[PDB]
């Protein structure tokens, strides 16, 4: 009984990738895509902690994408990472937090950021 | 005078390159009060072993009241393996774009609600 395991669903068009919570502790959450062998599953680690002064919060998200050798028993060849570090001020307005979010969503969505990550092309056109 | 343009609905936010060195650039929204203009800082470095690239992007958003009362920051640290496939880098990108776009990530940043439903 009780709640099912928590998920977050990523959409790429009609396609979806579901990441399921596998750990929730004082220090962090870990979500994994429960598809394929265990080695090399897509991982998202998340934490939310107040700073020492209790004037801000720090959100950390770490997306770990392992690459697995095609043949033989599963082994990680390499791992690539995209992590986020978000500083949210405790006396901030909702509109300011929503703006930071909206602008970051837009930034990440740009073809420029895509070309930076995929082709190492510097920003600016 | 190179730019990157961010769209939030029908609002357009144009960031203009104001500084650029060997592997670090600063873009600024050249509008509004001189103080606390939206800023994006980007850099690219190789790791010590020359086996990966590190991309950093830092969006700094000041809240101005002549005086910045506070600054909120959303930084990205991307580790790109030198001998990776294009498909793997594209996937890392596509998964991250989708992740940031989720209502869950909005609720985390705006409302401090942890991920997972």
């Amino acid at each position: 009984g009780g709640s099912m395991s928590k998920t977050i669903v990523l959409s790429v068009g009609e396609a979806t990738r579901t990441l399921t919570e596998i750990q929730s502790t004082a220090d962090r959450q870990i979500f994994e895509e429960k598809v394929g062998p265990l080695v090399g599953r897509l991982r998202l680690t998340a934490s939310l902690r107040q700073n020492g002064a209790k004037t801000a919060y720090r959100v950390n998200l770490k997306l770990d994408q392992a690459d697995v050798v095609d043949s033989g028993l599963p082994k990680v060849r390499y791992t690539q990472v995209w992590s986020h570090d978000v500083t949210i001020v405790a006396n901030s307005t909702e509109a300011s937090r929503k703006s930071l979010y909206d602008l970051t969503k837009s930034l990440v969505a740009t073809s420029q950021v895509e070309d930076l990550v995929v082709n190492l092309v510097p920003l600016g056109r």
